[PDB]
Parts: structure tokens; sequence; C-alpha cells
């Protein structure tokens, strides 16, 4: 099928270290420090509740930038900028100002009147083309131009906005 607005989705990525490969799910809590993290699966994550986002909006870069400039179930299209609402908290995936150290932190917030909560979707291989479920998506922050990135810390996997890309699977469920 195709990805549409109002869809409840789950973002997954593949984490391979020491030849050990696993699927990780993007997750977040609204109760406290508003940062996203990653869950292991199996491919179903233990706690799926907090791994659900809704594709609330889909606009063109020009449109979004026009709407914002004035202030001073559609199908998702490649190159378009989207808005992912976190179901549990009702807040939105955003690119923050604080650093993870070249990368920025990824978290949740409420105010969507800005670029920080907008992510343009690109293909790994299609401008304007329809976004089909099962495709590997690259997510770029409109505000910072950084990628939603799979990072590896001391002992665990983290998610941030870095200069390097990561392929994500935006599955419905």
């Amino acid at each position: 099928q195709f990805l549409r607005t109002d869809d409840e989705v789950v973002l997954q990525c593949t984490a391979t270290i020491h030849k050990e490969q696993q699927k990780l799910c993007l997750a977040a809590e609204g109760f406290g420090n508003r940062l996203c993290f990653l869950e292991s699966t199996s491919n179903v994550p233990p706690d799926l509740s907090i791994c659900t986002f809704v594709l609330e909006q889909s606009l063109s870069v020009r449109a979004l930038q026009e709407m914002l400039a004035n202030t001073v179930h559609r199908t998702l299209l490649y190159g378009h900028a989207i808005l992912l609402r976190h179901s549990y908290s009702g807040m939105y995936l955003c690119c923050l100002s604080t650093s993870r150290k070249l990368a920025f932190d990824v978290g949740l917030q409420e105010d969507t009147t800005g670029e920080a909560c907008w992510w343009t979707i690109h293909s790994a291989s299609s401008e304007g083309e329809k976004v089909r479920v099962g495709d590997d998506l690259i997510l770029v922050s409109v505000s910072s131009e950084r990628y939603l990135h799979l990072s590896y810390g001391n002992s665990s996997w983290h998610v941030d906005a870095a200069f390097q890309q990561t392929l994500w699977s935006v599955a419905p469920i």
C-alpha cells in the first residue's frame, strides 16, 4: 500500500555490531526527560505502546516554508516534509538544540510552529514519487539538515541527528 496521514506507524532500523544483527524500534516517553531511545525486538518490541507515531501532516518544502514565512488522508510523497505525532504523549518527534558531539539530540515537544519538528523523507536509491510501505526511508531534519541517525554509545544504541544517514522502516501497526 502507501503511507498516508493519520497513519499509526513504527520506525525501525537495523543495528549490526560484532556480526550480531537486530531490528531496533524508535521509542519515547513524555514523562520526564523528553528524549527518544531504541528498543530491541522479537520482530515485535517488548513494549510497543511507546513505539507508535502518527503521520499527522505532509507538506512540500516550499509550502511549509511559505506558511512559516507568512508568520514572521493524503499520500506521502518523496521529498515532502512530514510530522510524526507520538501517540502516548501526543507530542512530536523533533530535532533539538542540545548535542548527543557533532550530532543533535532527538526528542519530543508540543510546539510544531517551526522547522524543528519537520522531517523530509528521501529514498536510499524519486522526487514527488509516491511513498510505498516496505521502502527504506532516509529522514532529514528541515531545521538542522541532519539525518535521523542510528548511533552507538558505550554499550548501547542511541538515536540522534547526525551528519551521516540511516535507513528506517516506517511500518504500519
